[PDB]
């Protein structure tokens, strides 16, 4: 049984994170929200205070099968400024685990730190212009090795369904859930 | 400037509620999350604890332009079992404000109490079969007077954008936000 870490820094885009999480948890994939903060309390971009399942320092050693990095302007900036987040991503990336940025995160967290490593990715807006060492691809979801990036909130179901199918290695459960919620997949 | 109340009972479907809240707040529509009993912290269907902006008990004479009723199996059962919820919805309904159920909530909250008033509505699954006095329509989003219903999570963007457009009395800013997040609408 697979486990996924969704990192929640101050200002995380709650919609991107919550839908992805909702989808993973419908499939009974183990998901842990991790506050990239002192405490489990973290407030999203649109002002929703939530309680993470754990903080990131409580799970610094743990090795997840995927790491989800939501966007939000301040969220992805706060992720990028946090040394523990950079280490957690870099260690998962070097272990071949799935690194899953959505919207601004691929550019602000990975790209800005030269962690894209020449890989194809998508991100939101024109943030790609300022990223020198990745291949921006304009698609809803982009998969390159263990990097799975999602373009923006409008494509979160595609992103989450792609992640899920890849984790499970079997589409059939994923399609069943997609049909349960009336999303074509 | 318009005001929307999102009711949050224990077990509320977080993805339904959070996407709607995100869309509304992107359009600078005022949103207040309201918990329904004695607590501001509320735990969603997929186990995310969130702090509501306020409670129903603090809003008994407040009159919102819309009331969102999220689904979730326990969420909608807990809304339906709560007389403060029934009073809040009935009052808004009688003042012509928008009543906006999604997924199970039209059947479980309005239909299970005979409050559909013969109106056209949609809900998830086959729950409409036990609903004695509404008219079930199988569409993503159904509108009939001040009742705007959403079929399920797969159609939440359509539900949220439609609600927003109705609140704003103008599609243009809505379509523009849908474009900004890459959702075809
Ligand atoms: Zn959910
Ligand atoms: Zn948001």
């Amino acid at each position: 049984m697979k486990k996924v870490a969704v990192l929640l820094a101050p200002g995380f885009e709650e919609a991107e994170a919550i839908v992805t999480l909702d989808i993973l948890r419908r499939l009974h994939i183990d998901v842990e929200t991790l506050a990239c903060a002192e405490s489990r309390a973290v407030v999203s971009y649109h002002d929703i205070p939530m309680v993470a399942d754990s903080t990131l320092s409580e799970r610094q050693q743990a090795l997840f099968d995927a790491v989800v990095l939501p966007g939000g302007p301040q969220g992805s900036a706060n992720l990028a400024a946090n040394p523990a987040v950079i280490a957690f991503v870099a260690r998962h990336d070097a272990a071949g685990k799935l690194i899953c940025p959505i919207a601004s995160a691929a550019a602000r967290v990975l790209g800005a730190h030269g962690l894209l490593k020449g890989r194809r990715y998508v991100c939101s807006g024109d943030l790609w212009k300022a990223v020198p060492e990745g291949v921006y691809v304009d698609a809803p979801v982009v998969e390159d090795g263990n990097l799975i990036s999602g373009k923006g909130l409008g494509h979160v179901f595609d992103f989450a369904l792609t992640l899920s199918a890849r984790l499970l290695g079997d589409d059939a459960p994923v399609r069943e859930q997609a049909e349960h919620i009336y999303y074509p997949w």
